[PDB]
């Protein structure tokens, strides 16, 4: 089975691209990675950097999570990332999506051990 670690590379992970994100990228991510296959997923955030540099944020700067919960962990850098939004006219299975793509601080929540991103709570 597909583990909370693993889950997070799936839905937030991209590191091939610097940015890129044709207009297109949500629409097609969203749907590979598995996110429209029962619901369109109204959310999702993707990270253009290392998978290390990601995980290392783990030991950066600890805040709390929007749920009230004390493991999250806020990027000391800023990363490339692409926020993709269920448009208005967006009607499943035919998910749409607005692309956006930005240069943020990025917090994600860290569990386990290893000590690892298992959850996407925010940019800022
Ligand atoms: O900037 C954001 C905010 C939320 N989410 C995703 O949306 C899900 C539900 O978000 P919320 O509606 O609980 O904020 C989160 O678990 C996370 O996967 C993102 O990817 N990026
Ligand atoms: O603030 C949060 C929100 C979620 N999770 C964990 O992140 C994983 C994925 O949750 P979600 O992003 O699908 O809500 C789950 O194991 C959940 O317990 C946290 O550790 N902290």
């Amino acid at each position: 089975k597909e583990t909370a670690a693993a889950k997070f590379e799936r839905q937030h992970m991209d590191s091939s691209t610097s940015a890129a994100s044709s207009s297109n990228y949500c629409n097609q991510m969203m749907k590979s990675r598995n996110l429209t296959k029962d619901r369109c997923k109204p959310v999702n955030t993707f990270v253009h950097e290392s998978l290390a540099d990601v995980q290392a944020v783990c030991s950066q700067k600890n805040v709390a999570c929007k749920n009230g919960q004390t493991n999250c962990y806020q990027s000391y850098s800023t990363m490339s990332i692409t926020d993709c939004r269920e448009t208005g006219s967006s009607k499943y299975p035919n998910c749409a999506y607005k692309t956006t793509q930005a240069n943020k601080h990025i917090i994600v929540a860290c569990e386990g051990n290893p000590y690892v991103p298992v959850h996407f709570d925010a940019s800022v």
